[PDB]
């Protein structure tokens, strides 16, 4: 069979429960545990899901992590107790990239940018990123194939200016705030674009460069790799632009491993079976499956989603869910009715 | 032992009403309120033709070889078929009630007004009343009002309960009422008691569901609308715990039908007929909703107090729709950009 | 001596304060009252302002509207001894075009669109309009000078089309729902375009036009000769499209005078020292002062502006307001606290 | 009295100041971001008919050339005054700016800055000198219930009943400070969610009064200028402020290099402050008849939203309060500089 259509809808509630766990935790202090009870949630509702998924990007190896590692089985279609309970649709082999709680810190300082969030695609259709760093380059889709992340960032700029029709100045960049960023933030400055740094969560920056109305037009930069491929996914459906190019160097970014080579990590990689170590990807390459899902709820206030917000009488959540197959992207403003509230807001 | 209704049901309405209200809205401002209606129709069927489920109309169109789409009795949903046990699972194959109002509002589409809507209500069989095509006198209010106020009490006596209800002076209360010559007393004494009021040509699927969320600056209807409507009013507001009476109208002194030579006692044997004993009962809404899970959804055609109406742009189409479910208990806006045409904007709003 | 830029701000108060008397009458079935409240209150908030005004479209001539008539003065700086509590700004004459209560029957009805509105220019600069019908239309800034008011409903079509860079299907136009666009409208709908019948009041019609999100790209049709100067004053300032063309001649539409006749309506005209009845205007004519201010607050709710909410502890309004001498456009969203309010709402 | 008009004046006040500053985002120069703020701030309040004396600001005359302590703004300060001047123009008034707040909050490009700044009649506004201030803010259900000198554990029990919903169901505001360990530590242990802020608890401050920001109360120490210009929006909404000045370094220092506790309660005698740990009521750190308060956004906020630059203008953010009209104020406003062909309605 093909995809189930109705699971680009039930990760709604997927990415909405692993928030709720999460923001629970706002502001506590403990990044781990924010961490662990949207990993935990986010498992537990996955598993209650009539699909056959394997993690390809989670929480680390099976023998490092004990929830969502790389290669587990999520979906009651995995059983083989279940399986007959499970349509040819269901028993689709389908790929799933999580990232339960994107800005772990961000959640336990109780600042923006968080995120609980997932991509799918079918079996082969989401790149397997290994825990590298990844150069990244995301822009709206007016600039899709126009913006390259082999020029410099002075001339991405230019090319925005031209694409966007705006002027350097009437743009914004998000740059993480990192060492590994210091020539390159001076370097847009002195083109005369606007900047925000950010302390952690480069998947909400990429694909707020997708939706005009959020004041920023480009991310630019290094981070995670995983995170990479999840915003890959999101910005394939919506047409947006990204690329991302692995980086091993430990002379540009270091993972802080006590190795610790370029030749060690060129190395792994080429044991991983990644060929060519400086390939750059294009989104279509990160994420090439005939069928892209993604999902996201916002765990503290984003650019793209309200944080989750705890009333008497319920909680309220945003979730922003993309699917190639129906060609959509939903806001979902979620109203959650825990005990039968005598005032209910219109927003 | 039985299935029960499947949870996904109450995402996949969203595509129903969406994909209606779509269909719908392309004929706003053109003065065909039949077609506005029929592509409505049409669209929402096919839709629920596509999910898993065992689904009968109870409320719709009109009877079989009347209404050639969303009859009365009609069976919709893939595990209708007969082959459905090979294809469906036990949740999916759970016999549910349908109400549809694919297009409430006829008029207000073909006028390019606002206010109407592709809407819809959901329950395990028997969980809705099968409201015949009768008016309906109604009373809806915001959920710290459940309860309080009541459907047979005067317009006054209810606003001076709204207003400690809802900890506001009369003045300070907006109520809906159809405009109507039915009506003329009621708004009337509306008036005189001091409240504001907003008068609408049609569609009180919208202003009955508005008093319940704080925001709309709408907190009470009242007056005499079509029963079906009522129902579907009812579904929405059980879930949100919002408060919703009936009381079926079959005189023609108050309200006619249209019929010749109508009258009140030809009207309740027709009434009778139907199996309904009580013709004056006083129904609220988990009397009318009474169905053991409720499903609600809709999706703005023109915009209105609750959702925005459908835009056509390049690129694509962008939808407002509120679906409720009392089984996840959850009320959900669904703002949704349909990428038609790879657009090379997308607005955030 | 040059018009206070003070002014600009002042008339914030003076249509949120007449919309609130307003609204106070929504549904409340007498169209006369909702009118005569707004009227009185834009009167007395005006005459509390240092400002030299006279009015030149208002509510009816001397001897026949008790308040706002045509020449009655308003402002503090008209008074005898002005040059002794008047600064020079203060003292320039100002013509005044005033609508307190557009869209009576809206009120009445408690439905929407309906607003409290004036617009602003030196002496001389707004036209005078006589109680005439007015031929329309509204476009937005991208299609200012390429649709024209004497090309067909289908031309101009086309050429929004074109200007916006969308299809006639992806257009809507408004038209008020009246016996003499029977064929226009008509028109329209075989062009494929949407539409929106409105009951009462072009004035928003016309101006949301000029401002994307509305979902509405232009107006076309007769309505009111005096409300379509105020829509002139507003587009001219955003740069909105907006030509008027007086109508006099009862076979196109009647101003119900007895035995009126189109020759008899041109003694009227000519009277006035109008030398073509038949004149095109673009905006810019109709609104033609060094200055133009608008100002505008929603009643009832529509387009542009929510309308006035009243609560507990208070009231609010929205109100636009647009200068072309600080060249904004200004939403303006009050909470008035009448009673020290426990709750103030965010929105 | 005072001018009715000048509460909508102080509009373009914050616009201009707040656009000026933000044309600075990310640029990573917090006293440049700081330096055109102050200017066009001044620039502005220069083009006002008012008789202006600044009380809260940049510093000394000696430390700082322009919004300094004492300084003179409004054209009605001018020598021939009475000569263009009417009489309400002429009510000498006092005036705490902050052209600035959250200098780098701008150079990063981080949410929670603005342009703000508070009027009252003269002797209105506590001119705070520039120590620390423990504060407490909170919404108007709580005002009066909760109090400053109470622990946070007894205010978010008192908060919980005001606000009528649980203590996880409230969120704090407290500065990111290794002042407020123990403070953050009570909070957490209370069961409170918390945000905190990296600066800016101007912003903070006044979330707390308004239902749907999802903030209910700031505590802590922050700088006390801010805490007096915060106080007079709180009073004008009915919001709950206290504040109480600290002056031991042992608690936080100001980094004087022979800073000493007695060295600081000298300094404070001096300036007329009888008694240094008073704690100020809302209503005492702006005390004045008539109350004016204007904000606007320059990075994106919980109240305003950021500064946006665009194809033919820019957009801004503002919140203006006044006690003289009663009116809470959110002015969005297009600012058209090249005729722009698109003009987005939000
Ligand atoms: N043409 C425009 N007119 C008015 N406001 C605009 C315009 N373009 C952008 N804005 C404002 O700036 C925000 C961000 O725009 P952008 O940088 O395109 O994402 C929008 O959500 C609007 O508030
Ligand atoms: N306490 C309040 N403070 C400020 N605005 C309010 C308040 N209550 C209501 N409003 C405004 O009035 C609208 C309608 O409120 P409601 O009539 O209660 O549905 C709200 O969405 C707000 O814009
Ligand atoms: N490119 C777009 N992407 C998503 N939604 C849009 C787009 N253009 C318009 N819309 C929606 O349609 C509304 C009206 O657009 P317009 O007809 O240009 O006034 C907007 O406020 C959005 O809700
Ligand atoms: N009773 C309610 N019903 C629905 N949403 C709510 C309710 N109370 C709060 N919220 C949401 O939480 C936000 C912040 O509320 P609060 O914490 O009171 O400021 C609101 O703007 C809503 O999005
Ligand atoms: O912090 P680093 O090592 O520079 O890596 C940045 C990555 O970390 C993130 O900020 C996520 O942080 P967490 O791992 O704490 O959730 C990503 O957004 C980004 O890809
Ligand atoms: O117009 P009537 O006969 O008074 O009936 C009112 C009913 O019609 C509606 O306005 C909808 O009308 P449509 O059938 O034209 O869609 C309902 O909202 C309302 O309950
Ligand atoms: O109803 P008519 O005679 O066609 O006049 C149309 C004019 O009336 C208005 O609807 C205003 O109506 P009101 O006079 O009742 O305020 C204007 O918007 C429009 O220009
Ligand atoms: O940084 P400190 O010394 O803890 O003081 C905190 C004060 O600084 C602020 O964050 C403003 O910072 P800036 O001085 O950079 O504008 C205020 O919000 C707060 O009152
Ligand atoms: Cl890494
Ligand atoms: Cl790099
Ligand atoms: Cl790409
Ligand atoms: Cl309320
Ligand atoms: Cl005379
Ligand atoms: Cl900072
Ligand atoms: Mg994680
Ligand atoms: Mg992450
Ligand atoms: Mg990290
Ligand atoms: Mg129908
Ligand atoms: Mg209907
Ligand atoms: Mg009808
Ligand atoms: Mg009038
Ligand atoms: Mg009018
Ligand atoms: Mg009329
Ligand atoms: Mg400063
Ligand atoms: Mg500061
Ligand atoms: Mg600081």
């Amino acid at each position: 069979g093909s995809v189930d259509s109705t699971l680009g809808l039930e990760i709604i509630e997927v990415v909405e429960q692993a928030a709720i766990a999460s923001a629970k935790w706002m502001g506590k202090g403990e990044k781990n545990t924010a961490d662990q009870v949207a990993v935990e949630a986010m498992r537990e509702r996955m598993n209650k899901i009539h699909m056959r998924g394997r993690i390809v990007i989670g929480e680390g190896e099976r023998d490092d992590a004990p929830m969502l590692y790389i290669g587990e089985e999520v979906g009651i279609c995995t059983r083989e107790d279940a399986k007959s309970f499970c349509n040819p649709d269901e028993l689709v082999e389908i790929d799933i990239a999580v990232d339960p709680c994107e800005g772990t810190n961000l959640v336990a300082y109780g600042q923006n940018g968080s995120m609980a969030v997932l991509a799918i695609s079918e079996k082969g259709g989401l790149f397997a990123a290994p825990d590298f760093y990844m150069k990244k380059l995301a822009a709206p889709p007016a600039a899709k194939g126009h913006v390259d992340i082999d020029k410099s960032a002075t001339e991405n700029l230019k090319i925005l200016s031209d694409c966007l029709n705006r002027s350097i100045e009437e743009l914004v960049v998000v740059v993480m705030d990192r060492p590994r960023h210091k020539e390159l933030i001076q370097e847009i400055r002195n083109a005369g674009a606007r900047v925000r740094l950010i302390s952690d969560g480069d998947v909400s920056a990429a694909i707020s460069c997708a939706f005009s109305g959020t004041n920023i037009h480009a991310l630019m930069g290094i981070g995670a790799a995983p995170e990479g491929v999840i915003s890959a996914a999101a910005m394939r459906c919506l047409g947006g632009h990204f690329q991302g190019q692995l980086i091993y160097d430990p002379e540009v970014v270091k993972t802080g491993l006590i190795g610790e080579s370029r030749e060690g990590n060129l190395e792994r990689l080429a044991s991983m079976g990644i060929k060519n170590p400086d390939q750059v990807y294009n989104c279509e390459e990160l994420a090439c499956g005939e069928t892209v899902l993604f999902a996201a709820c916002g765990i503290t206030p984003g650019t793209l989603m309200e944080g989750v917000r705890f009333f008497h009488g319920g909680v309220r959540t945003q979730s922003l869910v993309i699917s190639s197959q129906s060609s959509t992207a939903r806001f979902v403003d979620t109203v959650h009715m825990k005990e039968s509230p005598k005032v209910i807001q219109l927003h």
